[PDB]
């Protein structure tokens, strides 16, 4: 279950998530847009899902993309803040899962975000250990999809 | 105009928003649920819009309501963090406006949140001065609906 996946996040994993977030989460606009644009660059097949945002190749200049990207980072902020209470983490994860289930995003497709996250982490010198920690957090959402 | 509304957020208004947020934003789960339940209690005619959350009278015990309420507080956190840059505040406000436009929520009904905000603030010893500051922020969202 989702609760199971959440309750598995160990102290070490939570430590790595918080340490890396202190950095990548410090510039939500810059890193949020980097995350989104990297997703579109490496997984062009996902562009169609974001038609509401207009021309995503416009990057930072696209106000709809910027608003979306900043907000995406607050969903992650939400997750990080709920790490010590699986019950709260689960209810917020399920909330965001619904947002994606309604758009027909499968657990497998949702996992496509791991590549971009790994790249954004690497830009700040956070290696594989950190990418693995984030993949575990993403897997909690996948358990709800 | 959302831009003219954003212009109403003067130095004094921004300070009052930040000062009060430091307190109410410290307990997102507790105050978020308080805000939502107050809205439902004082404006029963709005409960229909929240059909997805189930029995909202259950309050904190309702997992969907708790997830929704915590997330609502992160939307406010988002707004507060964008006060320095008008262009960024506008794009995030327009993003959330869409979430409500699709739910058929008008500017007038969105404004029904002012009562609950005033009550929650008052319980924390923040009077009319602060309630009015928050009404100006809510007015920016109203301009986009
Ligand atoms: C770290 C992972 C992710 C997080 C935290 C996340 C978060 C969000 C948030 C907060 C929204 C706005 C929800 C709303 O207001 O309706 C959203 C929308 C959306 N997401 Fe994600 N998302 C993630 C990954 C993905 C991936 C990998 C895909 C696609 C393969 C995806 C597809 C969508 C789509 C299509 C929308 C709707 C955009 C729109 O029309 O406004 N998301 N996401
Ligand atoms: C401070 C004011 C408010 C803020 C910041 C706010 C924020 C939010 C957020 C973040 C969501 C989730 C969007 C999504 O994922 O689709 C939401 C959903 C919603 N909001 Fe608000 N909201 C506010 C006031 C109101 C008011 C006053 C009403 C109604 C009179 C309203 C009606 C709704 C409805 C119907 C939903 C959909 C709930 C669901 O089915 O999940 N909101 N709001």
């Amino acid at each position: 279950s989702v609760y199971d996946a959440a309750a598995q996040l160990t102290a070490d994993v939570k430590k790595d998530l918080r340490d890396s977030w202190k950095v990548i989460g410090s510039d939500k606009k810059g890193n949020g847009v980097a995350l989104a644009t990297t997703l579109f660059a490496d997984n062009q097949e996902t562009i169609g899902y974001f038609k509401r945002l207009g021309d995503v190749s416009q990057g930072m200049a696209n106000d709809k993309l910027r608003g979306h990207s900043i907000t995406l980072m607050y969903a992650l902020q939400n997750f990080i803040d709920q790490l010590d209470n699986p019950d709260d983490l689960v209810c917020v994860v399920e909330k965001f899962a619904v947002n994606h289930i309604t758009r027909k995003i499968s657990a497998a497709e949702f996992g496509k975000i791991n590549g971009p996250i790994k790249k954004v982490l690497a830009s700040k010198n956070f290696g594989d250990k950190y990418a693995n920690a984030w993949a575990k957090l993403v897997a909690v959402v996948q358990a709800a999809l």
